[PDB]
């Protein structure tokens, strides 16, 4: 008797792995909850089924009618959050409110796409921009179009948001008319398979159109072709593997990766201790580092402040993560749970070792005993905030992530001849080599709006946070997804998201040159 | 004693390549007319001056300053254009007319762009859409914004358009200012290097904002870095040693790929041979083989007709391809000069023999002698057609592209029941190409060709139709208008480039502002939608 094996849903069946499988643990007692496996499975049927079936089948229906089902898993994914409650306390162990970052964030999402969804209409095909004339007469003319790729989406998901990265791709991608195969990271993989589930299991979607695999990743790639399309998240070593597979280098199936990012956070001149905006600035690096214990890949890691801010930064970074209490997410008094596995433990510990050989640590409680939690089974992590002194020269700062609650603080030299008074500190972010999203902090709004553009080429979201949006602003590390996420360079060069902008991702456009009257009757097929 | 070395133009200075060079020759006459060579340069200072030097200079301008250049180059090269057909004429072996494509295409491409660029007024980076409330008081919102990447463009260039595959690339990218970094084919890098040093001489662009290397590639892409943007055209094989390189698995640098592409042309089940769109679908696929020798990436290969017009279709193709005259492009009665080089002969005539195993040879003007040209010397083939009987079990017809003045045509079976268009087979058949550029349709019926189009688009990044209210107007199957997009999925490369405004996105970075509406406010006023 060993706990359940979750089976995979291939070409329309769900199939189990064969052999032990790869045990699940809560990462916080250590108790083994769920195994996963993949061995034995005939992925060229898996991905046959999907791509020809599949595909065909969405792309009988128009958007309207797929947005109509993204509507339905909506009220159904709803129904059900108490059984994904459940399980993110345990194979994750979060606390009740770093849970709903995923479950409902992925569900809040999922009901963006499906409202968004309901306005493209009853079509098979969408315009991109409008009609031009090619000649003198306008009798020849032209007009761009978008349509579904006939392939399959594969979605290599990390571990950290097991629902959020499965809807937030998934649903644009069946609001495309693309089928979905989506093998989320096996530490956490049970969320993803019981959503995946109960969707199958309701019958909304066609046969065909959302399969999974947990377990090994061997094979996948291998059975990508051209008209497919990948979407990767993790880490940026596994990302350079990937890219050089032949699906991309001999097939060029269209790719997006994110990957690794040291996102920044940029205290600005006028912010001084005396304002409403330094408050603003070490509650938002708190919150940060420690909601999920800092494994949002949208965390801040790098938080650059002016050299004569920056005792006063540390100060009353050091008091406002004493309050964050550490262990078990069953009891209430618990602000900030473990990491998602003791293997990832290991990684963060090591990390931090690394790190420290370069930067003096500011605060640690690593010594406060976890509450309802034995430390040497839980993998459960300490705040650790560090202070690298000499940015310019740092060897580590700049280009190592640790995946866990865990940032380092540095100062920058403030510009006051005339450009930007944060120059050093733009500079400073860019070192490091393009990320998902820099937030920065001010009293002046306006002084906001040149800074912002400043940092727009480096990265995919600039975030700015200032007292007339303590109210309103939706936080650093939080995506909203009619916001694009990704990042240049080291982050992976990848856009998802963005509202509509997500949905290019998964057409095919096309430039069709002809008679007017022709252009008219295209016209009246495709909405925007 | 020997033809002229061409320099290259690399951190702002003018360089020789060491060593005797590579020659290239008049593919007529056989005739040495200048030389090029990359080795020895310092690829590391020639990318790094681009990047900050060039990067800088560009990024300091506007939009609109930038556009501003980019008019000027236009009355420049304008200027200049009868030393830039003397150069077509010796070094690719074109007639005038075909000269044309290449020299005015580039030159029109790239004003279109002055022309755009201007509208995008003193400002230094984009807005993509509009704001959009993140609150529900509307306190906070977000604004997308397009801001030049911090990186050079790298043009790997194929041998058919120096000039065109220049100014196509390079106007989006200087007027989104991004320095150019130009590698054209060497066979006939002549003209791109002459455009680029008339450009350079006359300082209109800031030093580091146009390079050209001509000769070896190696240690090109060893100096691509994250930021940096990468464009190339030519055959599949080499694309895919390409996309393996370093710089795009290991630095992520975009890439864009145009290669192999087997367009299709289609003659639609009511254009039998008494319409008036019969007439056009057999002009544009003569012209098609024999604009350049065939030598466009868009060219139609493959020519899909109802089995009822099997035989009318060969029969005019023939009449019209009996009239092209074949020689030295110097010649006003020639119609269609010579391929690029002799190793291009040799290559399209091999391709042909490897067609000839499964296909059957209707037409071949080989015998017929060239007009002021040696044949055991020129670069001259004659127009070939094919013809396969059974497309849906050929295999050749659908992967062997030829690039030459050849096509195939075969018969599809007319689908004669309303579940389905008439020309359902043909599609079929046009997909079984793996993804193309481009696909034109011929019909009598506007409405008609307007819905074929939709069948053909998630397969080709350009649907070209045809028909008798725009015999005077439709501007080419494979002519590409820099309005709209080109490149294709699949085989063809998975590339988008031109389409207008749209070719800019290649050389931006996107990002999401989020902030108080006030700041929103102030990067509304200083950017422009």
């Amino acid at each position: 008797h060993m706990t359940e094996l979750l089976k995979n849903h291939v070409a329309g069946q769900w199939i189990a792995g064969t052999g032990a499988g790869i045990t699940l643990t809560d990462p916080v007692t250590g108790v083994a909850l769920v195994r996963v496996s993949s061995e034995g499975l005939d992925l060229a049927r898996a991905f046959s089924f999907a791509r020809e079936d599949g595909g065909a089948a969405l792309r009988a229906l128009t958007y309207a009618q797929r947005a109509a089902r993204l509507a339905d898993i909506v009220k159904l994914l709803q129904a059900k959050r108490g059984d994904y409650y459940a399980i993110a306390t345990a194979n994750s162990g979060t606390t009740r409110n770093d849970s709903a970052v995923d479950i409902d964030g992925g569900i809040f999402t999922l009901s963006y796409y499906a409202k968004l969804g309901a306005s493209l209409g009853e079509v098979h095909a969408l315009r991109d921009g409008s009609a031009e004339s090619l000649s003198k007469d306008r009798s020849f003319s032209a007009q761009h179009v978008l349509s579904p790729t006939r392939g399959v989406a594969l979605f290599i998901n990390a571990f950290n948001f097991p629902s959020w990265g499965l809807w937030a791709k998934a649903a644009p991608a069946l609001l495309s008319g693309v089928p979905v195969i989506v093998k989320p990271a096996t530490a956490t993989a049970w969320l993803t398979q019981r959503m995946v589930a109960d969707v199958v299991d309701a019958g909304i979607l066609p046969p065909g159109a959302l399969s999974i695999i947990c377990g090994s990743s061997a094979g996948l790639l291998d059975q990508i072709r051209s008209f497919d399309v990948v979407s990767f998240t993790g880490s940026a070593d596994t990302a350079a593997t990937l890219r050089a597979h032949p699906a991309f280098v001999q097939r060029g199936a269209r790719l997006n990766v994110e990957a690794d990012s040291l996102n920044s956070a940029i205290l600005c001149a006028d912010a001084t201790p005396d304002t409403p905006a330094f408050d603003l600035f070490i509650k938002e690096v708190v919150r940060e580092m420690t909601v999920k214990s800092g494994q949002k890949c949208t965390a801040i890691r790098r938080a650059f402040v002016p050299e004569a801010a920056l005792e006063p930064v540390l100060e009353a970074l050091k008091a406002k993560l004493a309050k964050i209490t550490v262990g078990n997410p069953r009891n209430d008094a618990v602000r900030m749970g473990s990491l998602v596995s003791r293997e990832q433990y290991e990684n963060v510990l090591a990390g931090i070792a690394a790190l420290r050989e370069e930067a003096v640590l500011a605060y640690d409680s690593s010594a406060v005993p976890l509450i309802d939690a034995d430390a040497n089974i839980a993998a459960c992590v300490a705040p650790h905030l560090f202070v690298v002194n000499d940015p310019d020269n740092a060897t580590l700062l700049h280009d190592v992530e640790v995946f866990g609650p865990v940032a380092s603080v540095a100062p920058y030299r403030v510009t006051t001849d005339t450009a930007l008074p944060e120059a050093h500190a733009v500079a400073l972010a860019r070192r490091g080599q393009g990320s998902l999203v820099a937030s920065i902090y001010s009293n002046d709004d306006a002084h906001l709006g040149r800074l912002a553009l400043e940092l727009a080429d480096s990265h995919g979201r600039v975030h700015a946070i200032s007292p007339s949006v303590q109210h309103s602003q939706t936080g650093h590390g939080n995506v909203m997804p009619m916001s694009l996420h990704g990042g240049p360079g080291r982050a992976g060069g990848g856009e998802e998201l963005g509202g509509l902008r997500a949905l290019a991702f998964y057409h095919r456009r096309s430039a069709i040159q002809a008679a007017s009257a022709a252009i008219g009757t295209l016209t009246q097929a495709t909405h925007w």
